[PDB]
C-alpha cells in the first residue's frame, strides 16, 4: 500500500528513468546510471559497466560501481568489494547493509538509497524523496515530468541513442564504442495482441491501476522481433512488469507456468512473485525497519527452515545454523574464547557466558 520511486534497467537494454520514460540503449560501455549531481555535498553515485553479451537474448551487466559518502562498493556476478576489500555477505557496516539472496544482490543505505541486481539483466534503484531534482544520468533528473511532455532551449531533443551516449565515462587508456544508430528501428506493431494478452491477465488484476502498461507492451513488441528465438527478452518484461507492480505497493500473483516461462529455485526453495521483504536466516541480520516494506519476487524457506546466508546449505533448521566470526565458519556446539567470555554457536548466534579476567 506504499510504493517507490525507482529507476531500473532489464532485459534487451531496456530502461526506465525515476519519471517513468521507458527507452532502449543497447551501449556497452561503462555508464553514469545515477548521481547526486546538484547536491552541494554529492551523496552518491552509480555507474554500469555492460560488457559484452550475446545479441537477441537479455543483456548482461558486468560490474556495477557504487560510492556512497565515503564508501565504495563493486558489485560483479560474484563479487562484493567493500573500499577495496573483498568481503562475505551478509556485511553490516554504519548505515550499510549488503547482503546476497539467490534472487538478488542487495545494497541498503542509510543516506536514503536501496539498490537491487538479479546478477543478470535486471537492476533497479530505490531513492529516497530528498533526492527530487538532484539526480543526473540514464535514470534521469527525477523532476515530476517525462521526455514527451518536454523540451529545452534552442529546440535541443536528445533521441534516447544520444543521451545514452552523453552518460559514458572514459577509462583513460581503454577503447569502448558507443553504438552505431540504428538502420531502420521497425516498430512491430503485429504482436501487440500476444503481448496485452499477457500483460492483463488475472495475476495482474491489482496492478492495472498502479503501473501503466503502454510502456510495457511497446517494449513487449520490440522484445518479440528484435528477440526471435524464443521468449528470454519477452520475459523479461513481464518480470519487469511484475516488479513494478510490486514496487508500487501492490501484489501480482503467480503468472508463470511450466510452458509460460518457468522460473525455479535450487534445493527446496519457493519462487513467489510476492513474498515478505524479511525472512529469517541464519544470520539473524534482517531485523530493521525494511520488514515494513512492500513485498517482492524472489525465493523464499518452506515452513520451518531460515535461509542460510552464512554456509550457503540452502534452506535449514534454525538449530542447524552455521555461525561466523573472523572469516571462519563454525558449527552448532563449537566454542570460541575472546577475553572474559566463551561464547557457543547455538541457533546461529553467538551466546556468551561471561568469565573471570
Ligand atoms: C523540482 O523541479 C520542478 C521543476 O523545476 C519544480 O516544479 C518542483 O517544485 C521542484 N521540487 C522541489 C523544489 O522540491
Ligand atoms: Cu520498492
Amino acid at each position: 500500500n506504499h510504493g517507490h520511486n525507482v529507476c531500473s534497467t532489464w532485459g534487451n537494454f531496456h530502461y526506465k528513468t525515476f519519471d517513468g520514460d521507458v527507452f532502449r540503449f543497447p551501449g556497452l560501455c561503462d555508464y553514469n546510471f545515477a548521481s547526486d549531481c546538484r547536491g552541494s555535498y554529492k551523496e552518491f553515485a552509480v555507474h554500469l559497466k555492460r560488457g559484452p553479451g550475446q545479441a537477441e537474448a537479455p543483456a548482461g551487466v558486468e560490474s556495477i560501481l557504487l560510492t556512497i559518502k565515503d564508501d565504495t562498493i563493486y558489485l560483479t556476478r560474484h563479487l562484493a568489494v567493500l573500499n577495496g576489500a573483498v568481503v562475505s555477505t551478509p556485511h553490516y557496516s554504519p548505515g550499510l547493509l549488503i547482503e546476497k539472496s539467490d534472487a538478488y544482490t542487495k545494497v541498503y543505505s542509510r543516506a536514503g538509497l536501496t539498490l537491487m541486481w538479479n546478477r543478470e539483466d535486471a537492476l533497479m534503484l530505490e531513492l529516497d524523496t530528498k533526492f527530487r531534482n538532484h539526480t543526473c544520468g540514464l535514470c534521469g533528473d527525477y523532476n515530476g515530468l517525462q521526455s514527451y511532455s518536454e523540451f529545452l532551449s534552442d529546440g535541443v531533443l536528445f533521441s534516447p541513442l544520444e543521451f545514452g551516449n552523453m552518460q559514458k565515462i572514459n577509462q583513460p587508456d581503454v577503447v569502448c564504442e558507443d553504438p552505431e544508430e540504428e538502420v531502420a528501428p521497425a516498430s512491430c506493431s503485429e504482436h501487440r495482441a500476444e503481448c496485452e494478452r499477457l500483460l492483463t491477465a488475472e495475476a495482474f488484476a491489482d496492478c492495472q491501476d498502479l503501473v501503466p502498461l503502454e510502456p510495457y507492451l511497446r517494449a513487449c513488441q520490440q522484445d518479440r522481433c528484435r528477440c526471435p528465438g524464443g521468449d528470454t527478452c519477452v520475459c523479461s518484461t513481464v518480470a519487469e512488469f511484475s516488479r513494478q507492480c510490486s514496487h508500487a505497493g501492490g501484489r501480482p500473483g503467480n503468472w508463470r507456468t511450466a510452458t509460460l516461462c518457468p522460473k525455479t529455485c535450487p534445493g527446496n526453495l519457493v519462487y513467489l512473485e510476492s513474498g515478505s521483504p524479511c525472512m529469517d536466516t541464519c544470520s539473524h541480520l534482517e531485523v530493521s525497519s525494511l520488514c515494513e516494506e512492500h513485498r517482492m519476487d524472489g525465493c523464499f524457506c518452506p515452513e520451518g527452515t531460515v535461509y542460510d546466508d552464512i554456509g550457503d546449505s540452502g534452506c535449514v533448521p534454525v538449530s542447524q545454523c552455521h555461525c561466523r566470526l573472523h572469516g571462519h565458519l563454525y558449527t552448532p556446539g563449537q566454542e570460541i574464547t575472546n577475553d572474559c567470555e566463551q561464547c557457543v554457536c547455538n541457533a546461529g548466534r553467538w551466546v556468551c557466558k561471561d568469565l573471570p579476567c
